[PDB]
């Protein structure tokens, strides 16, 4: 599978100028979606923050002073929503916006492992700003009258993985953060696979998820990908589960009965 270098080629988006740099990168990002099926930006300084986060998650996975103390089935969950917490074995954690706000006891995993938790909250905030502006770019590619994506902070979650087939996300958008190793591969519009060069870089990839495929009525296919020789993290952005779905069919906004929560089930 051919390598796809992105360092120095994707638009640069600086940590303390995200909104303005994303505005300037808009046309480049549109052309990536049109020409690749996924999007990319280089974010100077993100790699350091993500590597530290990942490396501290790896340390926490071996501690006993223990992450399975915060397995999803013993962590307070929202009445309506997904499932944050730790998923033992290949082993990963879901750090939701709600969890970062302690919505109460749900933030205990971060109090128990506050070095990892401080990095994860930081990376969540950056990734959520990025992905919200990626969503604005995609929205601007959609017909006039397209509603705002309305990504929800509480329902969005950051996944961090410790030991790892073709698939796409179910949610609105995903933001792949630079992994520890190479192997993540994406399919182009012609059915050929490429391997973005992202390990140990500052490059983030933005994925179309199946919720946005549905909302855009098929205009944007999911950013299908797979992993093939180890740590990794990705933000999964969701709208509010209780909001009713919508769909832009042939230029017409149609409000459906089902909710976004129904889409997942
Ligand atoms: O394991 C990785 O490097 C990325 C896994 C993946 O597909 C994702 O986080 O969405
Ligand atoms: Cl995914
Ligand atoms: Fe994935």
């Amino acid at each position: 599978v051919p390598l796809m270098e992105l360092s120095g080629r994707a638009p640069v988006v600086r940590l303390h100028d995200i909104e303005a740099d994303m505005a300037a990168a808009t046309d480049a990002i549109r052309s990536q979606l049109t020409g690749w099926g996924f999007m990319a930006a280089e974010v100077p300084g993100i790699g350091e923050r993500v590597e530290a986060m990942m490396n501290e998650f790896a340390a926490a996975c071996r501690a006993t002073g223990s992450l399975s103390d915060y397995a999803y089935d013993v962590v307070p969950q929202l009445a309506v929503g997904g499932t944050h917490g730790f998923f033992p074995y290949k082993e990963f954690i879901h750090v939701s916006g709600a969890m970062i706000g302690d919505q109460p006891g749900a933030g205990d995993v971060l109090r128990a492992f506050p070095a990892f938790g401080t990095r994860a909250a930081e990376v969540f905030d950056i990734a959520f700003r990025l992905i919200s502006l990626f969503g604005e770019v995609v929205r601007g590619m959609m017909p006039p009258g397209t509603p705002e994506l309305d990504l929800s902070h509480d329902a969005t979650n950051l996944r961090v993985i410790h030991y790892r087939h073709e698939h796409s996300g179910i949610q609105m958008l995903g933001l792949q953060l630079p992994p520890s190793d190479q192997g993540l591969q994406y399919v182009l519009h012609d059915g050929t696979w490429v391997e973005p060069v992202i390990a140990g870089t500052d490059v983030v990839l933005c994925n179309i998820g199946r919720m946005l495929t549905s909302a855009s009525d098929g205009r944007f296919r999911p950013s299908t990908h797979r992993v093939h020789k180890r740590l990794s993290s990705v933000l999964f952005a969701y709208p509010q589960h209780k909001a009713r779905q919508w769909k832009m069919v042939d230029g017409e906004l149609m409000s459906l009965n089902a909710t976004w929560g129904d889409f997942i089930d």
